[PDB]
């Protein structure tokens, strides 16, 4: 049998996919190993993992945000990467410490990701100075009665609203000596409740539609609808296709500080089933070169945390990519402890309920944290 390896990219039928079964194809040309590149929605590969793992069906190579890698590690789902120094030393430190895990490197990195105002240039002239203003914006433009909206973005999913979290001075775990405490969530503290307050505001008085997702705030921008989304660089081609003419800034100061948004790192993972991880290592460094990466910045848009790409001009000084470079400056990338994995689903159903005026702040936050709380006695080895 002919060496094969399977590798698992996000399911964007469009520039993520092509990219990866390009640089595959090139490995393959390369090295004669065949490299079958699968589409598999990027929020989705963790959980197929976790079955068709243990199954024998997985893939070599696989990807998804940082945050849920302390819990794939601790579900014994990644092994480390055997990687030269030369190869370590060509990324991001940021990068590379949010694929660290227990003081072991779990991939490669291809993505340095957050959220910014993504706006309509010719709808807004001019950016809003303050999240005041913003939200006065929103109040005034948002229509949903005649298909038109200032102001839109998933107010419904903790990733995105975070920022109003931060401004109060909430965290996702407190700051027990770094983050060596299993049980330090923050997220029902009454800083907390003053963001997800916030988070009401939205959709009582700026009358966002209930139980938004991605496909609707996307579609609405790129069909000319609305003048702002709050948004990250995976967005960019997609609306620029659509004939949007992009602005990106940071999110305007929010209690007249910066806005501190989540920030996101995608790499590549060893799956701790590949039957073949020396040859799926090396393809991973083959699609995380500087040529592979610069190469999928100018396809995907997404920014490589790649320390020589960064500071290139072409992606450096490129307007849309500045807009996320300076909000990510200001940001903190995601927890990554094995206790992420309890905090999504609960944050974000208590989003829900706020959203569509069943539960309120208080009650939301505290019923979440119980239900993370008990979901910890429940984890590990
Ligand atoms: O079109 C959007 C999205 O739609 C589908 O996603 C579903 C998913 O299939 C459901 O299982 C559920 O998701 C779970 C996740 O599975 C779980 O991991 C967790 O998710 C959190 C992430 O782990 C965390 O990183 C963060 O996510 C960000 C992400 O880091 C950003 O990069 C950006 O993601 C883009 C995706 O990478 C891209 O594949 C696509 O996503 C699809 C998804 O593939 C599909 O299966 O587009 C998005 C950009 O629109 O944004 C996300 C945040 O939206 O935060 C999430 C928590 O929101 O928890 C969720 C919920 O329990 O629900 C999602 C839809 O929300």
């Amino acid at each position: 049998k002919p060496d094969k390896l399977v590798v698992w990219e996000n399911a964007d039928d469009g520039v993520q996919l092509n990219n990866t079964k390009k640089w595959a194809g090139e490995f393959t040309k390369k090295t004669g190993i065949q490299v079958e590149v699968v589409p598999v929605a990027l929020l989705k590969q963790q959980e197929k993992l976790t079955l068709d793992g243990p199954a024998g069906k997985g893939a070599d190579l696989v990807t998804w945000p940082h945050d849920r890698l302390g819990e794939a590690v601790t579900k014994g789902l990644l092994q480390p990467i055997q990687v030269d120094n030369s190869v370590k030393n060509q990324f991001d430190d940021v990068a590379m410490k949010a694929l660290t895990y227990g003081g072991k490197l779990y991939g490669l990195p291809k993505a340095i990701e957050s959220v910014a105002l993504i706006y309509n240039k010719k709808l807004m002239g001019q950016v809003p100075a303050t999240y005041d203003e913003l939200f006065q914006y929103a109040k005034a433009n948002n229509k949903p009665d005649e298909q038109k909206y200032g102001v839109l973005f998933e107010a419904n999913n903790f990733y995105y609203t975070y920022f109003l979290f931060a401004a109060k001075g909430a965290a996702v775990f407190k700051e027990q000596d770094g983050t060596l405490d299993p049980n330090e969530i923050g997220l029902n503290s009454p800083e907390a409740v003053q963001g997800m307050n916030e988070v009401q505001k939205w959709f009582t008085e700026a009358r966002l539609p209930q139980s938004l997702k991605a496909d609707t705030v996307n579609g609405l921008f790129k069909s000319g609808k609305v003048a702002a989304v709050i948004n990250g660089p995976w967005a960019i081609k997609d609306y620029q296709a659509a004939g949007i003419n992009v602005g990106v800034a940071p999110l305007p100061k929010i209690d007249g500080k910066d806005a501190q948004t989540f920030i996101g790192v995608k790499g590549w993972y060893l799956s701790a089933y590949s039957k073949y991880p020396k040859y799926a290592t090396e393809l991973m460094q083959f699609l995380t070169s500087k040529e592979a990466l610069a190469s999928r910045f100018k396809e995907t848009g997404e920014i490589p945390p790649q320390k020589e790409l960064l500071n290139d001009p072409m992606i450096k000084n490129n307007p849309v990519v500045n807009g996320f470079a300076k909000q990510a400056s200001k940001g903190v990338p995601m927890p990554s402890i094995p206790e992420m994995g309890v905090v999504w689903e609960p944050i974000n159903n208590a989003h829900t309920f706020v959203a569509q005026g069943k539960q309120t702040p208080e009650q939301a936050l505290n019923d979440a944290v119980k239900i993370m709380k008990e979901k910890i006695q429940t984890m590990k080895q």
